[PDB]
């Protein structure tokens, strides 16, 4: 977890959320790239990771639903969007996923930060 | 609602499901077209690119990998949703022509309630078209 850099973005919205989540990360020992706060905050989050300054992107959006058909429209990402601990751990296993799409208007933080957990510690088959 | 044609496709173990939500868009009036049992994603997604269908209904696993496989098709916008507020807002403000389900991960009840918000509501696109891009 030491080893892993984990870039974090939102829309205005999903500041506090994006925060709250930054900071269970860091407590965990994740490496966290705080990029921002707002399209804007998509290409971003994405090009972290296809750029290699990142291993994954944690995008906080209102339903996730807009940011994950965009981020999976850029080359080299696949974004889950996950609502359980199961999606995120299938996300991983199955998927490869790099890329986690949370709606700061639809999921719960508590829901939010133990879907991101699971995201961060399932490796890939 | 007459005038709607919503094509559905499924993974293998989705069947139940795909047929289940296939009944209750023939009873509320849609034109249901069945396409069968990840080729099921490309095919669903090309009876929308091709004009036959006004979008497309995918019951998978989870959803995540065949929305992720199905947003890499261009003129294809898939919104993995739980919940009927995801499918109100994957029409209104993202223009969703297909609908991701996870049969693994939704009940058929919630799953039906969530198919009938997606037919049922309109894209925003007045709102969007004149946003400025850059």
């Amino acid at each position: 977890p030491g080893s892993m850099k984990v870039a974090f973005a939102s829309d205005h919205g999903g500041r506090d959320l994006r925060m709250f989540l930054q900071q269970r990360a860091s407590a965990h020992g994740y490496e966290v790239m705080d990029l921002g706060t707002e399209p804007d905050f998509a290409k971003i989050g994405c090009e972290a990771v296809t750029s290699g300054r990142a291993d994954c992107c944690i995008l906080v959006c209102g339903t996730g639903i807009g940011i994950s058909i965009a981020a999976n429209k850029m080359k080299g990402i696949r974004c889950a969007l996950c609502s359980t601990e199961y999606d995120a751990e299938m996300a991983r296993k199955h998927n490869n996923a790099n890329a986690l799409a949370l709606g700061g208007r639809t999921t719960g933080p508590e829901v939010a930060a133990s879907i991101l957990s699971r995201f961060l510690s399932t490796n890939f088959e």
